[PDB]
């Protein structure tokens, strides 16, 4: 688990086609993982449901990934929940996917909501070269 740079993390967001998935600009996904986690792959946050947020993308243990302790886990994106919290963004991001294809866009995470949506998010890639 590693916490990322920036302009590292914009790369290999760029390289696995999240740059405008679903009408998405990078600028998006780099400001949600700054607020979700820090860019800390290994981040977890436990729920008052019981349910926990996973890695760089804080996603959700009731509906997305399966980590054995939570309430009926739909498992929706069909992977354990240690997955992502890889060094390795490949599972957070194949599953974010899924997620903003899920019919809420980018709303499905609330960082995003609130800290990004409705910003400047182009900043957010500025300097990386891409």
């Amino acid at each position: 688990g590693k916490v990322y740079g920036r302009c590292e993390l914009a790369a290999a967001m760029k390289r696995m086609g999240l740059d405008n998935y679903r009408g998405y600009s990078l600028g998006n996904w780099v400001c949600a993982a700054k607020f979700e986690s820090n860019f800390n792959t290994g981040a977890t946050n436990r729920n008052t449901d019981g349910s926990t947020d996973y890695g760089i993308l804080q996603i959700n243990s009731r509906w997305w990934c399966n980590d054995g302790r939570t309430p009926g886990s739909k498992n929706l994106c069909h992977i354990p929940c240690s997955a992502l919290l890889s060094s390795d963004i490949t599972a957070s991001v194949n599953c974010a996917k899924k997620i903003v294809s899920d019919g809420n866009g980018m709303n499905a995470w609330v960082a995003w909501r609130k800290h990004c949506k409705g910003t400047d998010v182009n900043v957010w890639i500025r300097g990386c070269r891409l």
